[PDB]
């Protein structure tokens, strides 16, 4: 099972299940899916018109915001939500640390007047300020 | 429900559960509790030294690498893992594609030699490598 469970729900929903193995063995998992295009399904051996032409349709109404499969946050709010603590957003924000490349050098002390005061907070997101800057030094 | 359920499951292998709430209240979820000291444990109002010390002993136990809550890959196979796509360290590792850095301008062309045939895990890792330089260029 697992993600073969998620695809073979989803296509259940419209009596397409069947495909379930074909995006398996090009190892697709369904946020994935959610970004191909007919092109892709064809290419994976989707071949009938019909359901191609369907497929399609019901992955353009598919969820799935956007970090995922990946798990690498572009932006402030896509972090805040990983790590999830989104409520602390406007508070960042509202004290200048209002994107990735800032967060970075967020630093204990600016903690309160930002206002986590939650402990588990503050050490969940000084962790993931550890982590990222240790990350951009990564690049160089 | 949710970390509560883990946190109480945890806790309750050592029939010291009932301390769950202490944890919530201070935000605290599984993989960060991992990483409190004695100190952090006092001031989350774990105040009975019996039960601070077994709590501690407890938590050096405790697995969780590493990347989580935080989500922020330092390295190549950690990244590879969130991905799902551990198998294919080694290949990127031969092909030069050796840290997060320079994994960050792997290019689709490179993609066979390197060796990821299946084409959704061809996407899978050029959407990751895709969503990493955008971060990295996020940095100025």
């Amino acid at each position: 099972g697992a993600d073969a469970q998620a695809i073979h729900n989803w296509l259940s929903e419209f009596q397409l299940e069947g495909y379930t193995a074909h995006f398996l063995q090009a190892g697709y998992d369904v946020p994935t899916i959610s970004r191909m295009t007919p092109e892709d399904l064809t290419a994976i051996g989707v071949t009938k018109p019909g359901h191609r032409k369907k497929i399609a349709s019901e992955i353009a109404q598919l969820s799935i915001a956007e970090w995922l499969p990946s798990y690498i946050p572009t932006d402030l709010l896509e972090w805040l939500c990983a790590l999830g603590l989104p409520q602390y957003h406007k508070q960042l924000v509202s004290s200048g640390y209002d994107s990735m490349g800032l967060v970075a050098d967020l630093t204990w002390e600016e903690l309160q007047e930002i206002g986590v005061n939650k402990l588990g907070h503050q050490k969940k997101l000084m962790l993931g300020v550890k982590r990222l800057a240790e990350l951009r030094r990564g690049l160089l």
